[PDB]
């Protein structure tokens, strides 16, 4: 509350560490469905169904331009990529399996780096 604070966590490396995670996600072999925005002219249903599209290139540009105020807003956008994927794709499809695998990969790196 006012004049009552928990001890200050060192957050000075967060930006760099989120960038490293994102690099590791970008270079994973199953990242291909997520690298670029879904083409809303060429994929029927996507525009109407997915209210907040997100992809790795869009996260990278937000990260590089100071549009994440803290590491929780960064994690929210990553998870949104996988939540969108589950909304639109069957579990038993290449893209559906890609999203489950990438989500797992991300969640481990996140825990290991920050928890």
């Amino acid at each position: 509350s006012m004049s009552v604070k928990k001890p200050k966590r060192d957050d000075s490396k967060d930006l760099a560490l989120c960038s490293m995670i994102l690099t590791e996600m970008e270079t994973h072999e199953d990242a291909w469905p997520f690298l670029l925005p879904v083409n809303l002219k060429l994929v029927p249903g996507y525009k109407k169904v997915i209210k907040k599209p997100m992809d790795f290139s869009t996260i990278r540009e937000k990260l590089s331009s100071g549009q994440y105020p803290n590491l929780e807003t960064f994690a929210l956008d990553v998870r949104l990529v996988f939540d969108n994927c589950e909304t639109f794709n069957e579990d038993d499809s290449d893209i559906g399996r890609a999203g489950h695998n990438m989500r797992k990969y991300f969640e481990k790196k996140w825990t290991d780096t920050f928890k």
